[PDB]
Formats: structure tokens, C-alpha cells, sequence
């Protein structure tokens, strides 16, 4: 009853990435742009496809953010303009810090037939937004199990278990899977806002149903929340301290002013060293859409 005044639920939409691969896009949406520093969230799969038809995202840039890939099922090859080459497998995280700028590709091996993943972006704080880019791979995320749930701490600290993933603002991300039918209350930090998304199956958060077509978000203020999860179903919990500074998110860029975006777009179109090259990629380099002359910030 008390918790429900801090809860909002809204549908999430289908969208295409790479060469027509259909995914679900949860953030940004018309009702919610950010949860802590989390400023983008795609749910990919679960899906099975013919070998050779997996995700193929060609060269494209990012600025002012970190991309965060949580691979649940299947594999993906990450390549970037720093020369990183990393195959990500189930139960692993890739963290690419774009900062001042980087470009990358994400391509499924030609023998791969499955894909289940959550792809997020993290807005860098003002003091780190232009840092040198880097790429980090995490093959082992810690697991804490209680109340019939197996919690994998992806980032931050949850149930006194801290992920090795290094981020620059107060943030948390946890994958939860039920080992048995359960209903329990899980702890929350009152200074954080949160989002819940069903990764596999359905669940309930304070009585609100989580499906593959919605998301439940919480305002700051709660110390705990009740969830219901049948055995085998999986949920993603993300959260963080409200990001105070207004940001501009357009295409693959997170910035602060229109001039930042104009500059970066021009540099991409002109093959500027800022974004480097990915010489081993076979195919088309992705193109920047038109940049509107005016756009609203995150707040
Ligand atoms: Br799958
Ligand atoms: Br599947
Ligand atoms: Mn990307």
C-alpha cells in the first residue's frame, strides 16, 4: 500500500538494431529517460535464429557514456577502435568506456544461433565525460543466494556483495533468477531510484506484473520492496542516485550542449581520428541521422 505511491509502470517498445534484429527498448522512453546514471536499456531476446543470422552491428561511435552488456545466453564478438577483440559469453559483462570517443562493432559468431542480453548505457558524470576511452571484460560476476533467489551483482553493491565493475557514480545492477517459487522482500537504498524488467517470464513487484512488454520504476524513498517470482523466471533490477545534471542524448551520443553534438556528428561523418577505425569489419559503417536544431535535455 505505502510502496505503491512510489511506483509507475509503463509499456516498452520494439526497435531494430544492426541489420533488422528486433529488440525491446525500455530506456529512454516518453515516461522515463534515466534511472540513476542509466540512460539506455535494450532487452535482446531470448531469441533463436539460423546460424549466420545473428546480430551484426557495424562501426558506430559513442561519446560521454559507458556501454554495459550483460550476456545471458549466446555469444557476441566485440571489436573497438582501440583494437579490443573480445568474445562475450553467458554470465559475463563487457564495459566499454566511450568518454571522449570510441567506435565499436558487435557481431554474433557465424555459428551462433541464440541471443539473450540486456544492453545498457551509463551517462558519465561531468568530470569524467571526456576521459580517454577504454574497454574492460568481466568473466565472473559474484552471486549471493537467499529467499529462493540467486542474485548476480552486475554492478555496485547488493546484499553486501560488490561487483568488480568500475563505474563513476552511485549505481547498481542485479540479475535475479528464482531457484524455487518465492515471494519475499528485497532491500533497496532509499537514496536510489530503481527500475525492474522481466528478463525471462513474468514476475510481480509490489503486486504490479512485470512482462516482456513493460517496466516498473520506483522513485527514491523506499527501503525495501516485495516481489513474487516463480521458479526459473528472471528479473533485472537497475538503480542509482538521481543524476542531477541535465544531459542531451541523441543517437549514440551523450553530451551537454547542441554544439557538442554538432561537433561530434561532423567528426563521425568526416572520419575524424576521434572515433578511429575498425579495419577488420566487413560491411557498411553506420550513418548518423539528421540532427534537429533544437532538443530538450533530460530535465
Ligand atoms: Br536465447
Ligand atoms: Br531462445
Ligand atoms: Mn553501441
Amino acid at each position: 500500500k505505502f510502496a505503491n505511491q512510489f511506483i509507475q509502470e509503463f509499456p516498452i517498445r520494439s526497435a531494430e538494431i544492426g541489420q533488422g534484429t528486433v529488440i525491446k527498448r525500455a530506456l529512454p522512453s516518453r515516461q522515463k529517460r534515466m534511472i540513476g546514471a542509466w540512460c539506455f536499456l535494450d532487452h535482446a531476446g531470448p531469441v533463436t535464429f539460423p546460424a549466420g543470422n545473428g546480430l551484426d552491428v557495424g562501426p558506430h561511435p559513442h561519446i560521454g557514456l559507458q556501454t554495459f552488456t550483460w550476456m545471458i545466453e549466446g555469444t557476441m564478438m566485440h571489436t573497438d577502435s582501440l583494437g579490443s577483440k573480445q568474445l562475450i559469453r553467458p554470465k559475463q559483462v563487457n564495459l566499454m568506456t566511450a568518454g571522449h570517443g570510441i567506435s565499436h562493432t558487435e557481431v554474433a559468431p557465424d555459428t551462433e544461433t541464440q541471443m539473450h542480453a540486456a544492453q545498457l548505457w551509463i551517462a558519465l558524470p561531468d568530470h569524467k565525460r571526456n576521459m580517454d576511452p577504454k574497454f574492460e571484460h568481466y568473466p565472473d560476476l559474484p552471486v549471493v543466494e537467499k529467499d529462493g533467489l540467486e542474485f548476480t551483482v552486475l554492478v555496485g553493491e547488493y546484499l553486501e556483495t560488490t561487483s568488480p565493475v568500475v563505474v563513476h557514480t552511485p549505481l547498481v545492477g542485479v540479475d535475479l533468477i528464482a531457484t524455487q517459487d518465492t515471494k519475499t522482500r528485497i532491500p533497496l537504498n532509499p537514496e536510489f531510484e530503481y527500475g525492474f524488467m522481466a528478463l525471462d517470464g513474468v514476475a510481480h513487484v509490489n503486486g504490479h506484473e512485470l512482462t516482456a512488454d513493460n517496466m516498473v520504476v520506483l522513485d527514491t524513498g523506499l527501503n525495501e520492496i516485495e516481489i513474487e517470482v516463480k521458479k526459473g523466471n528472471r528479473v533485472l533490477l537497475i538503480g542509482g542516485e538521481p543524476f542531477e545534471t541535465p544531459i542531451l542524448l541523441w543517437w549514440n551520443f551523450v553530451a551537454r550542449t547542441m554544439d557538442d553534438l554538432k561537433e561530434a556528428r561532423e567528426q563521425w561523418v568526416n572520419h575524424d581520428v576521434r572515433f578511429g577505425e575498425i579495419p577488420d569489419y566487413v560491411g557498411a559503417r553506420l550513418e548518423a541521422p539528421v540532427l534537429p536544431d533544437q532538443m530538450r535535455a533530460s530535465k
